């Protein structure tokens, strides 16, 4: 097996064939411009192109000093062209493919998502919002794992197109996202039960009330720089209305969620307890203020 197979091995998006096909397509007198043209023809994905170019520069012996210098110049040019779009996406090729498979989505889409995520600072919230409309919560968890994997990958690669500092922050934020998704899943299973049980006894809950709204409300509470029991109850009442059993249900649910929520999502363990205390206090307030 040659470099092309090394490149193609485990790489669900490049075959050793197309790489060899590319190297074979590039003549010894290929100008840097010629090289890029060919690479571009066979490979639309800048990541895969850059991959191809690496392959090409690398599969080219120094005997072909002019070609390699051309390929080097081509790749230098391609890299100059795409910078991170090529190099960053290239850096996380395998990751994108792994998770594309699990998600049954396109790896390139994931790399695009990834470059998107890594092309700028992104907070957890921004990541969640960036992902929610794109993925089921189940899949967001998977995507988050992907993002993490890709950034980890790039930080290890370094290079003038790895915004190393930036990726670090992004990974922090993506870990936060994962924590959030787990929390959302918590709510996914329990909210319906709560609402159905309320319903069974003729307690009407907002029909559009679902775990996400519940979870969202839950995470506003814990992300609140200045949460209170009143804010919590209010958050819950805003969420499910005022039926004592409903509010109690949700607060109970939030209370239970708190124990389950990742420490990442709290500035400290103290903050979690503080929130739990707030929720417990909310629960008390509900029953206290209950009349039925």
């Amino acid at each position: 097996t040659d470099l092309a197979d090394k490149y193609a091995s485990g790489n669900s998006e490049i075959s050793g064939q197309e790489l060899r096909g590319l190297r074979d397509a590039i003549g010894d007198d290929a100008s840097p411009e010629d090289i890029l043209a060919l690479v571009q023809e066979k490979i639309k994905d800048p990541a895969l192109q850059s991959t191809a170019l690496d392959y090409l520069v690398q599969t080219t012996p120094p005997s072909q000093g002019k070609l390699k210098e051309a390929l080097i110049q081509a790749r230098n040019t391609h890299t100059e062209q795409f910078g991170r779009t090529a190099i960053g996406a290239k850096n996380i090729l395998f990751a994108s493919q792994e998770y594309a498979d699990q998600l049954n989505v396109s790896p390139s889409g994931l790399r695009s998502l990834y470059l998107e995520v890594t092309g700028d600072t992104h907070t957890c919230d921004q990541l969640l919002s960036m992902l929610q409309d794109r993925y089921t919560y189940q899949d967001m968890a998977i995507v988050s794992s992907f993002l993490m994997k890709g950034m980890a990958t790039e930080l290890k690669r370094q290079g003038p197109y790895v915004p190393s500092a930036q990726l670090q922050v992004l990974m922090t934020e993506t870990r936060n996202l994962q924590a959030v998704l787990t929390s959302y899943d918590y709510f996914e299973s329990r909210v319906p039960i709560l609402l159905d049980s309320l319903k069974a006894e003729g307690i009407q809950t907002p029909s559009d009330l679902n775990f996400v709204k519940v979870a969202e409300s839950y995470h506003k509470i814990i992300n609140d720089k200045f949460p209170t029991a009143s804010k919590v109850e209010r958050e819950v009442r805003n969420l499910i209305g005022d039926d004592v059993d409903s509010v109690t249900g949700v607060l109970n649910l939030f209370f239970s969620a708190l124990r389950q929520t990742s420490s990442r999502l709290f500035s400290s363990a103290d903050k979690r307890q503080q929130l739990g205390a707030m929720i417990a206090n909310a629960l008390d307030a509900v029953n206290i203020n209950n009349e039925d």
